[PDB]
């Protein structure tokens, strides 16, 4: 904990609070008004160290029920602070005022949103408590890059106005570097491995086309944390010693993880699954499995609580997918690794894609539209996927597959057995 | 198969204490509302029971006629020089216990309400029922050698006298249940354990406190003190609660050596307050079993009682099979029924503000603790209008409409897990 | 393991895997259309010569397209090591040092020996005589210790064909006797094959006279044969002492070699019972056996019937919890042989508490299933009492079919109890 003499109720409220709309304090956004939470870096000539200030109408100053501003803006200056500092300190924010109770912040980059709720506005003491303790944990943890810290917590509508231009794009933008940057272009993938706690074998290689299973932790972001710090999680890894471009194995890797992942890992191949895959820690989003039976591959996210085709719901896959043994057939991989050029390239990429939550397909509908747009398989390849509701076995899906010509089918299948 | 060695013309085997009754083919009926029998196991002094007094005081079976209705009350009062009245349930449950799975009579519900539909065939063989008596003194001499000293059975058949012992045994059932709600998880340093459930899960160790009973739903934490009073080196042992680890998630140091030891080192540490997280493992025997749906943000309380399908799309033998056996899956828990009641309800995972789906019946038996637990928590005693139930929809896609519609508070809850974005 | 002779096709473990269609097939030899087979028998050095492809009969450079040539693969060997019951073990092996060339398509195996081969060997000139310097080349690479002369003779004449299969079907109904005649009780040791830890080290499949093998193939004959060839090999005799459950076939010398060669991860073994301590499967397994409590009794489903089954899982479910090298109770992989066998869980019931199949399963066992039951006196009605997937598939629909066909299980002794 932190163990601080804080009047906000202590919890973990801040992640995905849906406030009733009785109780609210302030909504903010919502297609009505500004939002953001901000983490910044700004020149030294127009900041003051350890201000802070608590712009408009305090907590208890105002009736509960209003719709108000919300927003922490965090201006830091330091002597080697880059721009590209921001998606990972202002994180952090999530880490010190996250032991408190009614709030909903996130996504730090043109338009979305912000939240409060109430009854965090009368136990006695002030936001001025807030910003004081944020900016001594932004002084405390992060000594080297940051040498003047400012905190404001604006509650007015004008003044915000400009900041709804802070919280929809720049970080969209960010993972859309990855997008646009090519696996090979850049010159040292970079590692995770701050999953050790529940898998300590996790050494997960991120690449600029491959982003981490947490969801979080991207290519760019780890190269900041790294400059954050050396010594950190993330490490700089060189590509030395090719060995198959199909899978895309190196030396550097396989030694990294031979000498992190506790020697049960030597090998690893980043563009299949079916021969030494990557490892996982229990933080995937999804999980990808092979049904030779379908041929194909079937991708369930964590939030379906139904029965799938191969028999197994994503509770039961978890079981023996996570841990951090390198199973072939099975993986934990992002919601938005599905979207990548490098994604499984060996093993059909998104072609080999058969089964999936009706869920699923409707949030990476476009995505998966444009990706099948661009390998040529058509614009109307999502309506090819079949999904929970077409059927739930596979001799119910393989009915479907054979009208709908998928091309799953029409390719050679993997994984031969022996006598 | 359990044997005996009773002198008796009637037919010992599948008949006796473990199976239904029907009134129509009954021939003579020991229980119910019509005609009580009761089976206690009090204290009284030295003068008020002679040693092996083993009596019918009334007819026997051979001289009742088809038509009349008796009880069979086995009042086997106990002195001894260390024993208390606590002790009492410890030994009234193993009175059927040496018949149950066997033997074909009925015991509904619990505890001192055994109902016998005396077979005509045994009446026909013209045997009594002080051998019946007779069993019960010397295995219950053979069972405890150090707290009992005199057993008697005193089978009584009037039915004035019926009313009397059914009013003996409502005014016993307040004595042995009053104190449960009395205790309070604080109260209480020392924490009892339970490993009688290793026969066929080895691996699984159940922890019973004050508020949390096990998930046998059998023995409560008084049950097992009470046991460990009578065998201080039987399958239950005591723990301090020493070596705080997790005050909010209930963790501790003593609990988890002791699991380490028991459960073969496969569990090292248990939260006592959250599912989503180390949840405590189950022999196989759990009254109900509760999943946690991330589509509906909330549980799904489906006990073994209940047949049918259940939102996350299987019945309760499924998720049984996938739970019991003592496999630590977190998102899904084996409770007792009585659990449901409790003050620490999974208090880290927001408690049973996080209650979405139970069958219809177990809803209605659990109405009471459940309109008293809402009023406690301030969720209004109208929460229980806002739980589905499987008339409302037999999958996810039929109970979320509902569930929104009636404004469910877990919809306002964060939902579960170690949080990573 | 390739060789030195050109081709007109290339050498690679990848052909084995080749799709050539009935338009793209030049002239099969073998399968279930034509008369094929493969041969191995016992000869002297009097009348052999090396490397000699003596092809009786037209060469498969000079054959017109779709037609048929009886290709009977007679071997001679010069072994001091070798003996008539290494006959069976090398004909397998011509699978194995057969396919590793490109339009070897090589399935099935005695009488049922099916090569194919496209026009890509005809048509860029391959003769039977490249044929039979390669599989000369093959044996004298895969069995240089114990072959001293070798002599592939391809006969292709229909009457040589026939008059040699002759010979080919008296051997193998020979085999087949001397499987029969062997029996659990008076063979006091068994072997076991470790080609299947490949992929799970762990996993012994434990072959013995009566229960085959998991893999279906590897019998007590060819396992000993392999050893006698092969002591270093991975089948070892196993004394028949140490008899501690005889009901459920437990040895302890049998778990003292497990723990030998399994790294000590199993401790007992029940030879005929699978609900306590069983074994796993490495995939070589061609059924799988699981205990239904709800009619309490076993069910039997062979790899290639997939669906909805009694249990409630489909077969991949059920391959995923017995394979890999994880032993798990009261589920079992077993062989298509082991059912016919007269040791199928004895002391579970047998044959009677087994009633769900699959109707092709009944197909295959017609000759099987129907003498087992004349033999425990089940009579051949039983298959009628047999549950198959043409009458009820769910425990609900065989639930009172059971009742009504006389169940043989329910009217036994159950197993498994709850707690409370
Ligand atoms: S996704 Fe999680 S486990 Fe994988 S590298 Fe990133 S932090 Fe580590
Ligand atoms: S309820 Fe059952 S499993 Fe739990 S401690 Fe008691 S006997 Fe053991
Ligand atoms: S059945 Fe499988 S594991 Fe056993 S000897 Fe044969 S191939 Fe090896
Ligand atoms: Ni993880
Ligand atoms: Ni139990
Ligand atoms: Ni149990
Ligand atoms: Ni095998
Ligand atoms: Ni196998």
């Amino acid at each position: 904990s932190i163990d601080i003499d804080l009047p906000i109720n202590f919890g973990p409220a801040f992640e995905g609070e849906s406030i009733r709309k009785g109780d609210m304090h302030v909504e903010f956004g919502g297609g009505k008004t500004p939002s953001f939470e901000l983490v910044r870096m700004v020149g030294p000539d127009e900041i003051e160290d350890g201000k802070v200030e608590v712009i408009g109408p305090d907590i208890d100053s105002v009736e509960p029920g209003g719709r108000l501003p919300i927003g922490i803006v965090v201006d830091i200056y330091g002597r080697k602070m880059q721009e590209d500092f921001e998606p990972v300190l202002e994180r952090r924010i999530h880490y010190f005022t996250n032991y408190g109770e009614g709030f909903w912040h996130t996504a730090q980059r043109d338009l979305t949103w912000v939240r409060i709720s109430k009854e965090a506005f009368a136990k006695g003491a002030r936001l001025k408590h807030l910003g004081q303790l944020l900016y001594a944990k932004f002084k405390q943890e992060f000594p080297s890059i940051v040498d003047r810290v400012q905190v404001t917590i604006y509650t007015d509508e004008q003044k915000v106005l400009e900041l709804r231009e802070i919280a929809r794009k720049k970080y969209a933008e960010r993972d859309a570097r990855l997008r646009e940057l090519s696996d090979e272009a850049v010159d040292t993938y970079y590692s995770c491995l701050l999953c050790q706690s529940f898998a300590p074998t996790h050494v997960c290689i991120v690449s600029p086309e491959r982003v981490g299973l947490c969801g979080a932790i991207s290519w760019l972001d780890a190269k900041a944390a790294y400059e954050i710090n050396p010594n950190g999680p993330n490490q700089p890894i060189p590509k030395e010693g090719l060995i198959d471009p199909v899978k895309g194995q190196w030396e550097s890797f396989n030694e990294y993880i031979y000498k992190n992942s506790q020697r049960t890992i030597e090998r690893m191949n980043l563009y299949t699954i079916m021969e030494y895959p990557m490892t996982s820690c229990g933080c995937f989003e999804a999980i990808m499995a092979y049904l030779p039976e379908l041929n194909g591959f079937m991708i369930v996210n964590r939030e379906h609580s139904g029965m799938t085709p191969i028999g197994m719901t994503f509770s039961t896959l978890a079981g023996m997918v996570g841990g951090g043994t390198q199973t072939p057939g099975f993986m934990g991989i992002g919601k938005s690794y599905i979207g990548s050029r490098k994604f499984v390239k060996a093993d059909g990429g998104l072609a080999r894609v058969v089964w999936m939550p009706k869920d699923l397909k409707e949030q990476l509908r476009s995505i998966i539209e444009e990706r099948a747009e661009e390998e040529g398989l058509g614009r109307d390849f999502i309506d090819k996927i079949a999904d929970e509701t077409v059927g739930t076995t596979v001799d119910e899906v393989l009915p479907f597959l054979e009208e709908k010509g998928h091309p799953a089918l029409s390719m050679e299948p993997l994984l031969r057995s022996h006598h």
